[PDB]
């Protein structure tokens, strides 16, 4: 029993992180096989990022300027490209370090772990969520660019995220391994607004399962309510409307606990309407969205 | 910025992760050098455990009765012997990926990672802290017990907590790396009684400068305490008493920010007094006691 903010083992992923220097600036990539990832913005330089012509910016940068090195090993630069948002270093010798691996894009609201690096040098892992607005509220600071999100299913490392940029809110952006950003950011330094985001209502839902099932059951009642009637109130609180398809995918949890998804739905419902009392649930004191019906069940199963 | 209750890189203690069978019994070891750390439970059966005679237990057991497995390959146990509540395998081979290591008994208010295992496989890695009554609110599983608390200095993994069992209360109970048990527990089935735990207060204040230092700063205000005044309000809200070496542990945050530690010790004050008022501070709602000054700093400065 215990509930926590769970990471993924870094491992893996540890072991393909090195530290990616062009000009002036440095930052992590990513090495699996012979190919290094890492932002596009490595090419560029503090009066280039108020509006960076990444085209004209990587025609004066050749195979010998992308510096490359894999702890204290030089890896040899033998090809460059852009693919949208990052650059890809094809070097001369493959990782020996590379796990099975793919490049996934994940949806809004799903999880993944975050291996902070600066330097090339891993500094922590954590957990978060991909909000509806596809930000990530992550710890990142100067260097931190380059550290990857990941999720792992059993030998195989699924990698979701690359870091970019921190916008003036605090928030932070960036891209799927393709270097496609999440959400309507650029890599420049501007102003951007990040839409309006909402409450992960399938997670909130998912970690009040984890609750009963750790033996936290204070905000069990005797209601229910409708898809439609939770969905007025999840308006109400901005929280994403649930659908069947969440509804769904809760399936599993409720079978486990024998409490239907309405009567969890009316249960949040009026802890949303009366708030929490002074009370905890699973040690907050606020409803908890980034834990995933997928992470409370293996969380509560010890999927290894 | 951002803040996040971030662990250390799991991929060297991942390395050192074994499975240990005796009997029907599995659960995980640690394999550093040519020796294999587990609780000496695992002799144990589910009769033995009310009240187990472990010197009677270990008798009743060979070199040849301890299987242990480091993912697919099979190590040869060639001695034996039990140190306080665990046992220690002599394997035949030394563990190729042991990193530098130390074994360390933390104090109460300390964090550390865990990295969770079942049947010697890393299934996550969360941050926690030592409760000042020694227990650790974990989350762990059956077949968790072996897995192991740590911190790593650089390249130095300093091993602090091996998991031993769950309390009835559902809280996490262990040992040090040489056995000694955290905390007035034993390796029973039985009623345990965990002291009276209290909030680390060091922590809280070292929270309150990491929400300083990252924007959230509407719990300022302005008046000041002294020790004394603090502590009668530590001692009403169940904090630990505030010492003149945890002000000097604080002192480079109190630097940092231009707070002085007792005008944090009086926007504390008010907190306990008043509570949030429906606020947050870094996204809890609760006040938050798991990150030591020692982590702020290295949070807030990348320490890789
Ligand atoms: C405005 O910056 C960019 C915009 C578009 C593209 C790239 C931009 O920056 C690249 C460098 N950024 C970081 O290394 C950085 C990332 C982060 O998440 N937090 C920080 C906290 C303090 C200081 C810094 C520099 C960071
Ligand atoms: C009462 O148990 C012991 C007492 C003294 C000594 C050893 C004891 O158990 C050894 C086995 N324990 C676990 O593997 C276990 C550890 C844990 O933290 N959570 C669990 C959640 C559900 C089920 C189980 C079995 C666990």
């Amino acid at each position: 029993s215990g509930f926590r903010k769970m990471a993924f083992p870094s491992g893996k992923v540890e072991g393909c992180m090195v530290q990616v220097t062009c000009g002036t600036t440095t930052l992590n990539g990513l090495w699996l096989d012979d190919v290094v990832y890492c932002p596009r913005h490595v090419i560029c330089t503090s009066e280039d990022m108020l509006n960076p012509n990444y085209e004209d910016l990587l025609i004066r940068k050749s195979n010998h300027n992308f510096l490359v090195q894999a702890g204290n090993v030089q890896l040899r630069v033998i090809g460059h490209s852009m693919q949208n948002c990052v650059l890809k270093l094809k070097v001369d010798t493959a990782n020996p370090k590379t796990p099975k691996y793919k490049f996934v894009r994940i949806q809004p609201g799903q999880t993944f772990s975050v291996l902070a690096c600066y330097n090339g040098s891993p500094s922590g892992v954590y957990q978060c969520a991909m909000r509806p607005n596809f930000t990530i509220k992550g710890s990142f600071l100067n260097g931190s660019c380059g550290s990857v999100g990941f999720n792992i299913d059993y030998d195989c490392v699924s990698f979701c995220y690359m870091h970019h940029m921190e916008l003036p809110t605090g928030v932070h952006a960036g891209t799927d391994l393709e270097g496609n950003f999440y959400g309507p950011f650029v890599d420049r330094q501007t102003a951007q607004a990040a839409g309006t985001d909402t409450t992960i209502t399938v997670n909130v839902l998912a970690w009040l399962y984890a609750a009963v099932i750790n033996g936290d059951r204070w905000f069990l009642n005797r209601f229910t309510t409708t898809l439609n009637d939770f969905n007025l109130v999840a308006m109400k609180y901005n929280y994403e409307p649930l659908t069947q398809d969440h509804v769904d995918i809760l399936g599993p949890l409720s079978a486990q606990t024998g409490i239907a998804v309405l009567d969890m739905c009316a249960s949040l419902k009026e802890l949303l309407q009366n708030g929490m009392n002074g009370r905890t649930i699973l040690g907050s004191a606020l409803l908890e969205d980034e834990f995933t019906p997928f992470d409370v069940v293996r969380q509560c199963s010890g999927v290894t």
